[PDB]
């Protein structure tokens, strides 16, 4: 009669990390990749012999910075002359070239110089997310919902669809990331009446606040605000500067000019930062960090909180701005939703909860997974083809 239909997938195509989910048996499964990771780095690396995507690309970045591409989402659908592009290029070790006022990333790959459009790099990330899903489902996947930031314009949305098409995916719909996080919590399934929802999205490099109004399952974006210069990497930087100073005090040595030592320090700082979200202190243990000196130390959650105190407080400025733009008072927000791994920081949670006079934060769906979760819920809804009974 009618053959069983393959599941459709939800993909959060993130700036730094991507995530894939599938809605089956009345629930979402966020799919781990073959290294056991529930999120995959949005990285693509090029060598003389291979094209590596995800963890394999990020894990070899230290010695191949010129040919390992990341942050293509910051270039997608933008003109080469866009001031955002021009500023971002100064921070990237890979080459960005001008092709008819359209940026392309240029690398050494399989014996040649090759340039790729941002949508081609994103299609490579989407191919890896599709393969992650197919390894779990055990059959080919065709249909997907892909998410984008609410502030993406028509060109940025079309370039994201183009990336899905290059990857061999049928793009069911491009949906906003804050909308997908709200869908993950069923905030569009609460019946008749208006609900005001604030999405608090703190990423690796950027911070976004969105205010949505939901009325009978219909979403309206009421206000967006944020800080392009606020993310998890800024907290890592504060710990790096702190430990560089500590090594100077303790051993009378400045490590800051050995890239390997700085990199090993930063990698350790990011893990210590994650431990501090669950524990009140964390050890830092690096063997032969510089001049054969073992660096065995610790940091309390209180000291880390003091180090990033101004940065954590600054998340409340875009919250207040978004509320003024939406013409709403904080008491009028019905639901608060946390998105991004950096939102696990207890002090970040406390500052926001205190701002909203003790209100509960929706954080039960892993914040680095909520967007893919909502996208998977929507993908299953979009492929339904029920014919009405008489
Ligand atoms: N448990 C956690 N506590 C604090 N931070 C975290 C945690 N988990 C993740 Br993931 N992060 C950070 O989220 C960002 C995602 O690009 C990176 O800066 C990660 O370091
Ligand atoms: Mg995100």
């Amino acid at each position: 009669g009618s053959m069983a239909k393959a599941a459709a997938i939800g993909i959060d195509l993130g700036t730094t990390y991507s995530c894939v989910g599938v809605f089956q048996h009345g629930k979402v499964e966020i799919i781990a990749n073959d290294q056991g990771n529930r999120t995959t780095p949005s990285y693509v690396a090029f060598t003389d012999t291979e094209r590596l995507i995800g963890d394999a690309a990020k894990n070899q970045v230290a010695l191949n910075p010129q040919n390992t591409v990341f942050d293509a989402k910051r270039l997608i659908g933008r003109k080469f002359g866009d001031p955002v592009v021009q500023s971002d290029m100064k921070h990237w070790p890979f080459q960005v070239i001008n092709d008819g006022d359209k940026p392309k990333v240029q690398v050494s790959y399989k014996g040649e110089t090759k340039a790729f459009y941002p949508e081609e790099i994103s299609s490579m990330v989407l191919t890896k997310m599709k393969e992650i899903a197919e390894a779990y489902l055990g059959y080919p996947v065709t249909n997907a919902v892909i998410t984008v930031p609410a502030y993406f314009n028509d060109s940025q949305r079309q370039a994201t669809k183009d990336a899905g098409v290059i990857a061999g995916l049928n793009v069911l719909r491009i949906i906003n990331e804050p909308t997908a996080a709200a869908i993950a919590y069923g905030l569009d399934r609460t019946g008749k009446g208006e609900r005001n929802v604030l999405i608090f999205d703190l990423g690796g490099g950027t911070f976004d606040v969105s205010i949505l109004t939901i009325d009978d399952g219909i979403f309206e974006v009421k206000a967006t605000a944020g800080d392009t210069h606020l993310g998890g990497e800024d907290f890592d930087n504060r710990l790096v500067n702190h430990f560089v100073e500590e090594f100077k005090r303790k051993h009378k040595k400045d490590i800051s000019q050995n890239k390997r030592a700085v990199r090993r320090l930063r990698t350790a700082c990011e893990r210590a930062k994650r431990t501090l979200s669950s524990s009140t202190q964390a050890s830092l243990e690096i063997d032969s960090l510089f001049e054969g000196i073992d660096f065995y130390t610790s940091i309390t959650r209180a000291r880390f909180e003091e180090l990033c105190s101004d940065l954590f407080r600054s998340t409340l400025e875009p919250v207040e701005k978004a509320l003024r733009d939406a013409k709403l008072d904080k008491a009028q927000i019905h639901d608060l939703v946390l998105v991004g791994g950096s939102t696990r920081i207890p002090k970040v949670q406390k500052l926001l909860q205190d701002f909203f006079n003790g209100r509960d934060l929706n954080k039960s769906i892993n914040p680095d997974e909520a967007v893919a979760y909502g996208a998977a819920v929507q993908a299953a809804i979009l492929i339904k083809s029920t014919r009405a009974a008489a």
